């Protein structure tokens, strides 16, 4: 088992903390601060408990190992963190090197420091692209030196970067300090998912939605071994329906590879006892546009040639709601329509309504990061579900039954 922050003594200690501050940005400003807010409990605990410093490190975006200060700087995050903490945050223009080590060597007590984007250095990922666009690999001596440098910035290490936990990057697995502790966010996220996977309240419903089938196959198979019911929604559903029901789907997404295995998936579900709920009706569009002409369809009518399905219809929302009603635990990963466009948002919104009502009556409702978490912000329901994950990719890994290097790298207890 793993060391965690609650058991760590930080008094008079410099804490180097990996966080996931890889927040959505637009035009040099933050569009969603949840990832930042999510780390505050760990940071506050360190400060409250006497830490000399807290040195925060993260990536932002995918600069691919070249400094891109004008495009992918973490400077705005520092400003936002200050607002959230109500305490000053010193932003450094790099993450390693002699000046950074000196700045972090013995700061004034209580100092909060945010380093520049780790991914400005190829050593963080271990690979990248040069300024010319060439793929490159980092060199071993250089990668060790990068890790050594980060390790100097603190006396103890905390990893609260749940969002990044799937990445075996230098900041994430390569810090060499005597104590390497999981932070409060890391703990909370893992604990929600482990329980869902291992010991769920039942019935356990998974709601999976998305465009493709092919890239959810490990997810669906693993989940089919854990759940009692599954809703398969969004664009991916058309593959199941074309295969299963001989449905005419028009220009709707169709996954040729996935089509090959739909029956195998259904057969597994039937063997395991899992009830599969697919959509039975749709909102149609003449093209993939917010302002497309719209229509309605059912599995039986088909979708007319040249049209595409972009949301489920009211009959599907009904059927989805029945499954939600039965559930004692829910994991929801994926919207069931093109939620960012009004004409195609009704299915997702209705489903959100149901999940919120479920929570109120004791359902454990866990919302996967990414698009599903985005819907929670959009519709202001972040506090009306049990858990809104900060980590869409990381949580998909957990849902697929895979290990997280970021976790595994922590100190054993």
């Amino acid at each position: 088992n793993k060391l965690t922050l609650d058991k760590l003594d930080v008094k008079g200690k410099r804490v180097v903390m990996r966080v996931d501050f890889n927040v959505p940005m637009k035009n040099n400003q933050i569009t969603n601060n949840q990832r930042i807010k999510a780390a505050v409990p760990s940071i506050k605990f360190c400060l409250d408990n006497g830490a000399k410093s807290v040195v925060l490190m993260s990536h932002l975006g995918r600069p691919d190992g070249v400094p891109m200060p004008d495009k992918y700087s973490l400077e705005p995050v520092a400003v936002e963190l200050k607002s959230l903490l109500g305490k000053d945050v010193l932003f450094l223009k790099d993450c390693v090197g002699p000046e950074v080590e000196k700045a972090c060597a013995n700061p004034a007590a209580g100092s909060v420091i945010l380093l520049e984007n780790l991914r400005f250095h190829v050593e963080e990922e271990g690979k990248g692209k040069d300024a010319s666009g060439n793929k490159v690999k980092a060199e071993p001596a250089k990668i060790e030196a990068f890790r050594a440098s980060l390790s100097k910035l603190g006396d103890v290490y905390v990893n609260d970067a749940f969002g990044t936990a799937h990445r075996a990057h230098s900041s994430m697995v390569g810090v060499n300090l005597p104590q390497k502790a999981g932070g409060f966010l890391m703990k909370k996220e893992l604990n929600y998912f482990a329980k869902a996977l291992e010991s769920p309240e039942r019935p356990f419903l998974a709601i999976l939605g998305g465009a493709k089938v092919a890239d959810k196959i490990q997810l669906i198979n693993n989940m089919l071994d854990k759940v009692n019911e599954m809703i398969i929604g969004g664009g991916m559903a058309f593959t199941f329906l074309k295969v299963l029901n001989n449905m005419e789907i028009g220009t709707s997404l169709f996954d040729e590879e996935g089509a090959k295995i739909v029956k195998d998936l259904m057969s597994k579900a039937e063997k395991n006892g899992v009830k599969i709920t697919l959509p039975v009706d749709f909102v149609t569009a003449d093209k993939f546009d917010e302002n497309a002409k719209t229509g309605q369809a059912t599995v039986a009518s088909g979708i007319p040639a040249g049209w595409m399905g972009l949301d489920c219809g009211p009959e599907s929302s009904k059927k989805y709601a029945e499954a939600v009603t039965r559930a004692k635990q829910i994991v929801w990963n994926g919207p069931v329509g093109v939620f960012e466009w009004e004409a195609f948002a009704r299915g997702t919104k209705a489903l959100m309504d149901e999940v919120v009502k479920a929570t109120s009556r004791g359902c454990i409702t866990i919302i996967g990061g990414g698009d599903t978490a985005t819907c929670c912000a959009k519709w202001n329901t972040e506090d009306k579900v049990s858990h809104v994950s900060t980590g869409g990719g990381a949580s998909l890994e957990l849902l697929e039954g895979k290990v997280l290097p970021g976790v595994d790298a922590l100190s054993n207890i």
